[PDB]
């Protein structure tokens, strides 16, 4: 019997893990907000092994309910508010429902009866590193947040050790290095140049600006990511995973590869909020700078050390940093060309 | 100086009054959750127009937002606004519908504008619940049926509490139900129509109501928000109600529906056995699920606007009949494509 | 099998109802704050009771508590009781008074106790606020006039919700201000008595109150915590009004604790200038401080509890002038063996 | 102008820093938690001190509180502290703890003064919980080991970001624990010396602790206020270990405080089983509970303040010995006066 809940379900994330489960022959349940639209669009595909329960994670008797009534093998918790830059203003509700709500899903378990029967996976992040005390970072790197979610995602983290050592839940950590794909929030910085590229590449728009092009990631697919989740939950023993590629990029460098991939080479001029990209070719400004896009403290820089995974999951990265733009690129482009206000 | 705070704004009221209020020249701000998808469908034509991020739920987000915003009128039509679904979201729904229209008072009194803001709270026809007058109006005691009811009582009181202690301008719209196009999917008017567009089309056969003989006033969103604005233009801060003061019931939305696309229902059955069928082909397409029903129904509502007909000028414009059709051929048109 | 749990069992009425039950041979359970300082003294001289830690803001420990008590009866008591401390903590009191009533509730669905258990929701006549009708009956409109009064009405709603949904044996005791020598020091009445015990005893010359003008139908806490019990001990779940019937002011609760220690009071002057003067010596004893006062003051309460008499037969036993005079004089000794009491 | 605001000023630390900052010439502002009884006894010898009304989980009640005092340092004590009580109110002490110190951060932004106030932020050794070095200092890893521990963790990095984002003035001071006189009873220190108090005056013949082995570093919550103090007195906002780097058992303060009145405890047995025994009389003093153990025990603490020596020349003036004579010989004294204290 393989019955797994995914919190979260709607994102990026919870959609390709569902995908992923349904494959294997899971019956697969997911908790999704109400929304007074349409919220389902990446798994509406999937439409009888998957089925939908109102909840939020702000909401501890609705967790008990759903829990209860699905008996999970399998928890997966994917559901927040995993916007950085929306967190600084957002701060008290992305501590409720990322750091709090963790701790309410986690009792609702225990409150169920089901603390030695569910493998428990919270979503954790390279954004606990922060301000990177190690290069590259692993398991053993001390955290050092940088916003409020990470803060919240900290609580999160701990929360999730303490009912693993104190009840023996089998609950881990995936410490996830940044992971995009065609079905990427449109509010995150890869799929916002891709989108925006797509629609120059189509005449659908001259300009668009971002904030610090400087920062520096580790970018995966999160297809790849989310087979990761669930080796986690096949380990024998609990244990807390980076997954990364170990690869580093600057934004000013997806930028580039975006734009070569429409043909188009951007060349530099300006410095820092005056800083704009143009068209080698023909001098039209594509790319802007807006301090609005700028972060109170940044995040400079993250490389991830997954070797613990490679040994003990046999976990690799599969797409790398070229064929990710390309990806996202040619899908939007596609997007784009058969409905322009996709 | 004209510029709205609208929570909400990206729901069917939230839509049409940003449509409304940018037509006569406001600045118009809403605030919107942050999502994982885009959640913007209703309002993405008009992107005069603002967005910020926030939750109701969050009371430093609704400072900031107030504080930068400086409206001269907020509209609170922000809530979980789904009657079923409060009575497994109970908590939710009350943080939301009920605590987060303090937090809101509680944000424009932080922020020094109690004397100058006009706030207009999204009070409802669900106050009446186990009505205790027929029709109703505004002085018929309430009587809510579910969490979401009691929520929405709360915030009635809440807003009823900031007039009188701190002289804000504030009212309670009690509006009765409204619909169009743009209405959620899982409101049974909607479902209706995208249920019977459906089968229209050949991409559905059967689908399964729950209460078929529960009663309703039903008006048109559009009209409505009209009578929002007006409420906040009064001279004096008053609470109305807004209604048809026309009933109809869930059965017969289903029938008027059904014959936009050609086709006579006929009933036969009692209770949960209860089935709609074609008269022309014999096929079933209506079937009745308990699991759609309210542990605790509101039978029937009725409205009497009479105080704001004599004190607003309002009227409603769109009648039943016109709004089945409209719904039906928009989800036809919708689905088609 | 008779087992209650008392949520604000610490409070002036949970303190009387545990002492009730138990006398009746229940098993008593209460939920006490965690608090940095001792906040048992109205029950250690009980301590057949259990106290287990929680708060009506956390959904998880209320389930965990009804879990391991398995109550028979819940009493819902806690509350941020205080109506112009509301104006201020205005959030606090709504998460507290309003939505802790459904995370009790939902507490109890959770625990499949819904058929089993019987609750009681302390419920008030704050509902009334701007009287709409004189007296108060349980059909007369609520028209709250305070962040404590619109949350209460939030828990009465909800309650009934629970009740017609669920069938859940759920009632609201709609009680009308009581009294007692436990009651909190920042209440009128108690504040009033510990004012005058101490001006009796030389420890004070004067204190300030707000409206003088404000009525209440004033009864005993002692006595209202009996009504509860029947209440649940009634063979369908209904709501009631428990009430005296009789109406005083401020003022006459000033002047009948005066003459219990042997001061005639005389008033001179108007609004916040008002003062209350000893006939014989002329000293001030009693000045009017607009900070006492509430932005949207309830003029008036008298509540009609025929409903209760007919149904309950319950009837109270305390009148006012007895209160005032227990009181005083519950006052008068706790000061004189204690003056920092 | 020198005007603070204490939130917890009614708990053990703020009793002492209001004190403190009294007698430096402040005016001091505390926020007190409406309470059913009493709830300032360890402060009310003091009533320039001003109370409000309010609670760590109101933003709005904060907000009002912060522009009506305009203080120029901000302590933030209020909290949820017990480890043992937070296993089960895991969601409260999030939100007051963790939440809470976020909202209070938040009001002092929204009231304008994030560039004029110094705000002081009550982080714990229990964020090192299981100790990844010996000694812990400021650079030692946190791993804690309760509810407590995360949500004061996420305190610490809350303002840490406040610091950063918005050059606030904010510092976190991790102290280790600290005792006194005043001690909430719940603590393993003053339920020691309040039940050997009692076991001296013929009260009380035996009480039960949990874990006997766990170490700790003690110090006294007089000398630690000062440190608070002190860290808003630098002029740069940096963040402090204070503590006394000497470590000592649940066990060795058993036998310290039993010495204190005369008596020698023998322990004998192992686990759940182990008892104190008194040598002279063969009489069972003390026994152990399982209940009072805690599922993730933090085992050993032991603090290196060597940075607040050199940048705040602080340093702890009591000991440990003198520690623990000093709490069972008040205690002695206040149960001499009052049997029920
Ligand atoms: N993608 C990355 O690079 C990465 C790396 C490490 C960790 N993370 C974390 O990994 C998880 C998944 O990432 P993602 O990219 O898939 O995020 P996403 O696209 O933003 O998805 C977030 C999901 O959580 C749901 N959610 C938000 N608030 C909720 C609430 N109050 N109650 C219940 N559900 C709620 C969202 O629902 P709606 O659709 O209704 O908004 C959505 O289904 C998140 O926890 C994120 O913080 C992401
Ligand atoms: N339509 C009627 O017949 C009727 C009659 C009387 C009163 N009402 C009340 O009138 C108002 C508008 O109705 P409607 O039909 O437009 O409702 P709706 O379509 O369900 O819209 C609800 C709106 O509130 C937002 N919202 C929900 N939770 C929120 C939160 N936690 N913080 C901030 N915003 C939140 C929603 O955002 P998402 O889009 O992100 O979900 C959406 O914008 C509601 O208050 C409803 O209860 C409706
Ligand atoms: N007395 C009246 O005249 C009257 C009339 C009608 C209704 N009421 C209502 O009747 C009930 C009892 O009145 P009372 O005079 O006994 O009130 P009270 O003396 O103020 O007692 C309130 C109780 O509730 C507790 N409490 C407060 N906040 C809480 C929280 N967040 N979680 C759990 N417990 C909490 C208090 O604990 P602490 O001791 O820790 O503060 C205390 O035990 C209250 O609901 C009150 O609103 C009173
Ligand atoms: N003592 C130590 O060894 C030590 C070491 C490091 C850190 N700490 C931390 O240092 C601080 C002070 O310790 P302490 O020994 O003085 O603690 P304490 O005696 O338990 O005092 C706690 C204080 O916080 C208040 N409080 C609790 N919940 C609150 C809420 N929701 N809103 C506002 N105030 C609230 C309490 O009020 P009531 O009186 O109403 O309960 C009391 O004034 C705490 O943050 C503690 O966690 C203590
Ligand atoms: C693993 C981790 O990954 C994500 O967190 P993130 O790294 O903040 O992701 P992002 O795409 O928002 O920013 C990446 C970088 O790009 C910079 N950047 C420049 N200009 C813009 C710009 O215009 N928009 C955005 N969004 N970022 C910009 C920005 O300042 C930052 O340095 C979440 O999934 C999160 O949930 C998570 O856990
Ligand atoms: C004014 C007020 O208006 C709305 O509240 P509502 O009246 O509950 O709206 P509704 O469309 O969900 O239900 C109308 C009636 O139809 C019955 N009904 C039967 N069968 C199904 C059915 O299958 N689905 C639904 N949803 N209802 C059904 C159902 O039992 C009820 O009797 C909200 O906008 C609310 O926010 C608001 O304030
Ligand atoms: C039934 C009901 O009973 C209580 O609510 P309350 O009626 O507000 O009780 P109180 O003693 O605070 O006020 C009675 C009247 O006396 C006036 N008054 C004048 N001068 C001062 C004065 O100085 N202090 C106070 N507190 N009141 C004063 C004050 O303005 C009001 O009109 C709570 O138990 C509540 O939980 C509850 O449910
Ligand atoms: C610095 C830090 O300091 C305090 O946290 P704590 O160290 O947990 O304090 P405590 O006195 O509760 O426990 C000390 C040790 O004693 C053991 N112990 C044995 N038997 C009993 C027993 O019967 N009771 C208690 N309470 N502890 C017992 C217990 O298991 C633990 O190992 C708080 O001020 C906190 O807020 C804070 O931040």
């Amino acid at each position: 019997r393989n019955v797994a809940l995914i919190t979260g379900i709607t994102g990026q994330d919870g959609s390709y893990l569902a995908e992923f489960l349904l494959e294997k022959g899971y019956e697969v349940h997911g908790i999704v907000r109400r929304s007074s639209s349409f919220n389902t669009g990446r798994i509406e595909h999937l439409y009888g092994n998957m089925k939908l329960h109102y909840g939020d994670l702000t909401d501890s008797t609705c967790l008990v309910k759903i829990i209860n009534e699905v008996k999970p093998t399998e928890i997966y918790n994917l559901g927040a508010q995993s916007h950085v830059k929306i967190s600084f203003d957002l701060a008290e509700y992305t501590a409720d429902v990322d750091g709090v709500g963790t701790l309410r899903l986690l009792d609702a378990v225990k409150t169920c009866g089901l603390i030695n029967s569910v493998k428990f996976y919270q979503a954790s992040t390279s954004e606990l590193y922060g301000k990177v005390q190690e290069i590259p970072q692993k398991e053993t790197t001390p955290f050092y947040p940088r916003s409020p979610y990470g803060a919240a995602k900290l609580y999160a983290y701990w929360i999730v050790v303490n009912f693993r050592e104190a009840y023996n839940l089998f609950a881990v950590n995936g410490i996830l290095f940044n992971h995009e794909s065609p079905r990427r929030g449109a509010n995150f910085v890869t799929r916002k140049i891709s989108r925006s590229v797509a629609k120059i590449y189509l005449g659908q728009l001259e300009c668009f600006s971002l904030g610090n092009l400087d920062a520096k990631r580790d970018w995966g697919h999160a297809k790849d990511y989310v087979e990761a989740m669930w080796l986690m939950l096949q380990n024998d023993e609990p244990e807390d995973f980076v997954i990364a590629t170990g690869e580093v990029h600057s934004v000013r460098e997806f930028v580039e590869k975006s734009f070569l991939h429409i043909g188009k080479t951007i060349v530099w001029e300006g410095k820092n909020e005056n800083e704009v990209g143009r068209c080698k070719e023909t001098g039209k400004v594509h790319v802007t700078v807006d301090l609005k896009y700028y972060r109170p403290t940044e995040v400079d820089f993250l490389q991830g050390d997954c070797t613990k995974a490679k040994q003990k999951l046999n976990w690799k990265p599969r797409v790398a940093f070229d064929e990710l733009v390309r990806e996202m690129v040619h899908a939007d482009v596609e997007l784009m060309r058969t409905n322009p206000n996709a």
